[PDB]
């Protein structure tokens, strides 16, 4: 499984380190990629995995990496959808996608977020217990995008169905089929509102211009694609990870229940301490970079979750501190890429925590139940079983 190491790699720079299976991912998958921040392992490594490839392992070149556009490029966004994988087209298509997830949009939204929340979290009080990850997690971005969307409800199983096969497939449909599936439902209502317009995404997306002209029906499916899935796994599983602390740490828990006014504080330590996201680029020519020969063609993984954990970065980078000065992450990416989703995200999270924490204070993890994470380009938490006493919660 290991490729022979490459002419140009010198072997001082070689860790094999797997970001499909790493060794460590028992301890939890941050740890077991914070492995690549020890002490003997250099700033960028060679990993023979996965057909071999650079490592980023440092915040300060994480951050570089996604700075230099020219050398880094997104043609290959992932080891082994518009604007993923592009410099004036990505700038226009940006300002497209931030009319209809921007934050006057998000502030508008954020009622009805909770208002959603509320509808879930209230559904499962009176039970005791959920697999958080299954029961509120996987629900709600896909109900969120159907607000953001002026999509109706009826069309969630088979969106979230499709969507699923995307990331997760029970092999029913390739890759290809299930992207042309999302597309087969997408064109009609982007053709309908183009001519006869709403003020929802779709409609504002479909309205759009890039280079003086009339968005394409292509280039409109291509954006509304990625602004529903970008927001499906990251929010999951990341909402999986916080509350899979806040379950196994009662101080911490204490703390924002005591505190509401932390949260939105706490989102961002929490942010920075479950970061799960790990793309990558590709080199548009021989590059030397921090005295490292790369060549053209090489793969270089750039982890957005290592920035935050480099103790260089932050101190102390596996303690949870609510009340950090300076809360320093790239967990929403860096450079010309940056998360189009960020502040709907935020919003998502701030609202799960404060509605979970006065409707259900009092959570833990079901005793025997062992979380197992997953790795990969977003790494996640399989199941989270939570139990609680119900006359400990605060009804609707
Ligand atoms: C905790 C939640 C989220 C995290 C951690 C996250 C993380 C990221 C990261 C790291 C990137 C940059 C990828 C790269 O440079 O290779 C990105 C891009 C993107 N995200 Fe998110 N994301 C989240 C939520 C969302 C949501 C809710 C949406 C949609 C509403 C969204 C839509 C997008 C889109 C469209 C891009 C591509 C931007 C571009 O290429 O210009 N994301 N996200």
């Amino acid at each position: 499984n290991l490729a022979p190491l490459p002419p140009h790699v010198p072997e001082h720079l070689v860790f094999d380190f797997d970001m499909y299976n790493p060794s460590n991912l028992s301890a939890g998958v941050q740890e077991a990629w914070a492995v690549l921040q020890e002490s003997n392992v250099p700033d960028l490594v060679w990993t023979r995995c996965n057909g071999g490839h650079w490592i980023a392992t440092r915040g300060q070149l994480i951050r570089e990496a996604y700075e230099d556009y020219r050398h880094f490029s997104s043609e290959c966004p992932f080891i082994p959808f518009i604007p993923t994988s592009m410099p004036p087209e990505q700038r226009q298509f940006r300002a497209l996608a931030n009319q209809v997830v921007g934050m006057p949009v998000v502030d508008k939204l954020e009622n009805r977020i909770q208002e959603l929340a509320c509808s879930l979290i209230e559904s499962l009080r009176p039970q005791g217990q959920c697999n958080f990850t299954e029961d509120y997690a996987e629900p709600f971005p896909i109900r969120i995008f159907m607000l953001l969307a002026g999509l109706p409800e009826e069309d969630i199983p088979h969106l979230k169905y499709l969507t699923d096969q995307m990331t997760r497939p029970d092999g029913s449909m390739t890759f290809a089929e299930a992207k042309e599936a999302l597309y087969d439902y997408l064109i009609p209502i982007i053709e309908q509102r183009r001519q006869k317009p709403g003020t929802d995404a779709i409609s504002i997306v479909a309205n759009g211009q890039v280079n003086g002209r009339p968005i394409t029906s292509d280039e409109a499916k291509r954006m509304c694609g990625l602004l529903l899935v970008g927001g499906l796994d990251t929010v999951v599983n990341f909402l999986s990870f916080s509350m899979e602390f806040l379950a196994k740490s009662p101080e911490h828990r204490q703390e924002l229940i005591e505190r509401p006014e932390r949260i939105p504080a706490a989102c961002e330590e929490l942010l920075r301490r479950f970061s799960l996201v790990a793309d990558g680029r590709i080199l548009t020519s021989d590059y030397e970079f921090h005295g490292v020969q790369l060549k053209k063609g090489d793969q270089i993984l750039l982890p957005q979750m290592l920035s935050g954990l480099d103790e260089r970065e932050n101190a102390a980078p596996m303690h949870v501190d609510f009340s950090r000065q300076k809360v320093s992450h790239t967990t929403f990416g860096h450079g010309s890429h940056l998360c189009l989703g960020q502040h709907l995200a935020r919003r998502e999270i701030i609202v799960t925590l404060k509605e979970w924490l006065t409707r259900i204070p009092d959570f833990s993890i079901a005793p025997g139940a062992q979380i197992q994470h997953k790795s990969g380009i977003v790494s996640g938490v399989q199941a989270l079983p939570l139990v609680w006493d119900p006359a400990t919660t605060k009804a609707v």
